[PDB]
Parts: C-alpha cells; sequence; structure tokens
C-alpha cells in the first residue's frame, strides 16, 4: 500500500514543493470567497506519497500515451485540491468520482496555481467550509492539498469542459483555456485516473495577511 515519507525542510524536495506552491498564489475574482482571504500559506508538512503498484499503473498508462503521442508522455507538475485527497493517496485517482454538473466535466481537474487548487478543497466553491467551523477563510484547520504528476499526452484545446466524458479521439487531456467571458486561468482534466500520481501530499493553512 502506500508510504508517507516526511520531508524535512533542509531537503531541498521540501524547498521546491513549497516554493511552487507559495510563489503561484494568484489573484482570484471572488474577493476570496471560496478559498478564503491570505497572501501566503502555512505549509506545516510535506510527504512523499510512496506506492509500488500505484506508480507502475502510472508508468504503464504513460506508455500507452507516450505511443500515441509521438513517444512524448508530456507529463506535468499540477495541483489538485478536493474532498478526496486521503482516499486519493491511499488508492490512486479514480474518474468513477467524476461527474459532469456544473462548471465541470467527468474528470479530474488540476491548476499550475496552488491558490486555484485552494478553492476546492473543502467542495466546488469552497463548500461550506471547514467542517469545524464551515469557515471557508479558516486560518485554523489544517488544509491539503496534493502536487502530482500529471499525463497530459496530446491535449486538447477548448473554452467550456463541463460537458466532456473523455477526452477526444486521438487526445488523452484537455485544456480550459481562459477566455474573457469564461476562465481566467488554465485547467488542466485528465479523464482517466491513471494519468495522475500524487507525488506530494502538502498539509498547510492559509495565512491572515499581516497588520
Ligand atoms: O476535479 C474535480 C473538479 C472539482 S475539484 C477541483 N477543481 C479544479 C478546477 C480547476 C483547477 C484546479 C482544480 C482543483 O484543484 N480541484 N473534481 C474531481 C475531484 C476528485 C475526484 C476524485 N478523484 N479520485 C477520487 C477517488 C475517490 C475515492 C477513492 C479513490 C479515489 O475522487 C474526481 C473529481
Ligand atoms: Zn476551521
Amino acid at each position: 500500500g502506500t508510504i508517507l515519507l516526511d520531508l524535512a525542510p533542509e531537503d531541498k524536495e521540501y524547498q521546491s514543493v513549497e516554493e511552487e506552491m507559495q510563489s503561484t498564489i494568484r489573484e482570484h475574482r471572488d474577493g476570496g470567497n471560496a478559498g478564503g482571504i491570505f497572501n501566503r500559506y502555512n505549509v506545516i508538512r510535506i510527504q512523499k506519497v510512496v506506492n509500488k503498484k500505484l506508480r507502475e499503473r502510472f508508468c504503464h498508462r504513460q506508455k500507452e500515451v507516450s505511443e500515441e503521442n509521438h513517444n512524448h508522455h508530456n507529463e506535468r507538475m499540477l495541483f489538485h485540491g478536493s474532498p478526496f485527497i486521503n482516499a486519493i493517496i491511499h488508492k490512486g485517482f479514480d474518474e468513477r468520482h467524476a461527474y459532469i454538473g456544473g462548471m465541470f466535466g467527468a474528470g479530474i481537474y488540476f491548476a499550475e496555481n496552488s491558490s486555484k487548487s485552494n478553492q476546492y478543497v473543502y467542495g466546488i466553491g469552497g463548500g461550506t467550509g471547514c467542517p469545524t467551523h464551515k469557515d471557508r477563510s479558516c486560518y485554523i484547520c489544517h488544509r491539503q492539498m496534493l502536487f502530482c504528476r500529471v499525463t497530459l499526452g496530446k491535449s486538447f484545446l477548448q473554452f467550456s469542459t463541463m460537458k466532456m466524458a473523455h477526452a477526444p479521439p486521438g487526445h488523452h487531456s484537455v485544456i480550459g483555456r481562459p477566455s474573457v467571458n469564461g476562465l481566467a486561468y488554465a485547467e488542466y482534466v485528465i479523464y482517466r485516473g491513471e494519468q495522475a500520481y500524487p507525488e506530494y501530499l502538502i498539509t498547510y493553512q492559509i495565512m491572515k495577511p499581516e497588520h
């Protein structure tokens, strides 16, 4: 099964991960309603998810994809946030838990910006916030997000992704690109759980802006 390996802060691997997270905090047009109001995170833990079988599934799919993508599996490190993280780190991603509805198709979404994924830690639009205080901007409760290896293969670009069940023929992923009457940032979508490996499990808190 899965083994979570704690990384130490002096480890350069820890420092890269936290830097990518801290440096990708972006401005969201919702006044912080979904993910809360914060300028930085308090990263309190970064664990490496080690799962032999899960890795083998990932690499096997990566091979299939590469052969259909002129030998480029096109892997990318991206963020993912959702209430399913504990289940994911133990069994791997599962597209069976992805449904068409609202602004999303039946795929698993990833973001280049940590702050975007933070908006989904407690559910779509931040849900009702943390379980304990029902505060989307809770500075107390610990949140978790994943920094994963994502096999994109041949990506199909489009503006809306809310009605997708699978990637278009010949493709392995879909990228929702920004538009004036639509998305603010790009969203990476896969429709097969095995196209993502939850490399790092980040435990953190958003920090209140300093006075
Ligand atoms: O990606 C999304 C959209 C909203 S969440 C979201 N939306 C975004 C949109 C744009 C940019 C970033 C994000 C983001 O980070 N999260 N839903 C996903 C969330 C995780 C689900 C799932 N995957 N594996 C499982 C599983 C469950 C039980 C046992 C084992 C595995 O569940 C599938 C649907
Ligand atoms: Zn709370």
